[PDB]
């Protein structure tokens, strides 16, 4: 998850791309 779960000030190696 982009910006709600892993927090908005990261996102994670799941989320972009």
């Amino acid at each position: 998850k982009c910006t709600s779960d892993q927090d908005e000030q990261f996102i994670p190696k799941g989320c972009s791309k």
